[PDB]
């Protein structure tokens, strides 16, 4: 075993990177997460879109929202929108179902806001995650928000044990029904975001149901580059890594590797035991 060679390991695969990069490890013989920067707060960016989709499945679990209950989107009333872009006209309407599909797989940030719109909004977010047993995380602001004034994300934000603390909640499958969690486990799966990122140096087929969150570049810095998730090992057995990359003055490029080296870090660490046998 030796963890300790484990987190030795991620301390030298960031060890001078011009960037604070948060991180939590949780394998699956582990009572407990790895975590590096454990003090810091760390902006989500659209990592909370898991957050937010686990608060709006577990309304739709209690009946207060419906999968194919409808949303007219108008647009002269509403920033990075592929359902934007998928719809012509003025005006559209979408199921909330959809409106999920958009908000975690392609990080839809007008599907995000309206998906706020419906279940009260930041604060009530904010609550749920506490609801959850999750202290060190605060949600202040909606998309529209944070696209005002680029110093509002850091308001939106997580420490490294309440990322691994929102990734065990999510991968042990309690906190919503069956087909809930079958639809958020897909949408987390299937998305095309962060391909270099936790799934950028494993072994191309391994399945990673994961959420990204990138900010954009300003002052030639990149405020975060993240990306949170569940690598499942192939005993069939899960890995949670979440890696944050924050307040970074190095190529995105770098910034997203800094994430791959990390998570095959874990993953090969995971792969050795297994090796074992």
């Amino acid at each position: 075993a030796q963890s300790p060679l484990l987190k030795e390991q991620i301390e030298t695969i960031v060890t001078g990177k011009k960037a604070t990069v948060g991180v939590a490890v949780w394998g699956p013989d582990d009572l407990e997460p790895l975590l590096l920067n454990p003090f810091e707060k760390f902006p989500m960016q659209s990592v909370f879109k898991l957050h937010l989709a686990m608060l709006v499945l577990h309304q739709v679990d209690q009946g207060k929202l419906d999968l194919n209950q409808s949303v007219t989107v108008n647009r002269a009333a509403v920033t990075w929108s592929p359902m934007m872009k998928d719809h012509q006209g003025d005006e559209f309407t979408v199921a909330v179902q959809q409106l999920l599909q958009y908000s975690v797989s392609h990080s839809d940030n007008v599907a995000c806001d309206l998906l706020f719109e419906l279940v009260g909004g930041p604060q009530a977010l904010h609550a749920y995650i506490q609801s959850l047993g999750v202290k060190e995380a605060a949600v202040v602001a909606n998309e529209a928000q944070m696209h005002a004034d680029d110093q509002v994300q850091y308001q939106n934000w997580t420490s490294m044990k309440a990322a691994a603390q929102v990734l065990q909640k999510f991968e042990q499958k309690k906190q919503l029904s069956e087909t809930s969690q079958a639809l958020l486990w897909k949408w987390m799966v299937e998305t095309t975001t962060g391909p270099q990122r936790l799934k950028g140096l494993l072994p191309a087929g391994t399945i990673v149901a994961h959420k990204t969150g990138t900010s954009g570049v300003r002052a030639g810095k990149t405020a975060a580059t993240n990306d949170a998730g569940v690598i499942m090992l192939p005993d069939g057995r899960p890995l949670l890594v979440a890696v944050f990359v924050k307040d970074s003055a190095e190529s995105e490029r770098t910034n997203e590797a800094i994430i791959a080296q990390v998570a095959q870090a874990a993953y090969q660490f995971e792969l050795k035991k297994l090796s074992a046998v």
